[PDB]
């Protein structure tokens, strides 16, 4: 899926450790679908960049919901967090597409970012509770 969902649920659970991640890391896409970007059993640094194009109504900012799991529906995966990329034109009719990158460290640290193509503005979150 090449679009955005954005369920309000952040996480508020948290954890901590290192080694390998028990669940694969991905984003939520419209219709409640979970799109995996990073495979699990993470022991080495791993980068993924994916470009998502979508037409949203009255959009002032794009909110990326980050989860871990293997389930085809994001509803059934563990929500790690979310971040909202702001500075998007208020109602961008003709919006190009927002680039989301999942960067993984050797310690298995999940660093997610999103950058709007036309505006060039970016926002990033570092989730350090992915690994065991």
């Amino acid at each position: 899926p090449g679009l955005f969902g954005g369920f309000g649920s952040g996480g508020s659970g948290g954890s901590g450790g290192s080694g390998v991640t028990p669940l694969s890391l991905g984003v939520e896409t419209k219709g409640g679908v979970m799109t995996v970007l990073i495979p699990r059993n993470t022991t080495i640094p791993t980068r993924k960049c994916e470009i998502f194009t979508t037409a949203e109504h009255n959009q002032t900012a794009v909110e990326i919901h980050v989860l871990q799991g293997e389930r085809p529906m994001a509803q059934d995966n563990k929500s790690l967090g979310r971040f909202r990329l702001e500075g998007i034109p208020p109602m961008p009719a003709g919006v190009p597409q927002i680039e989301v990158c999942f960067d993984i460290d050797a310690n298995g640290i999940l660093h997610v970012t999103a950058k709007e193509r036309s505006t060039g503005r970016e926002a990033s979150i570092t989730i350090q509770n992915t690994t065991t």
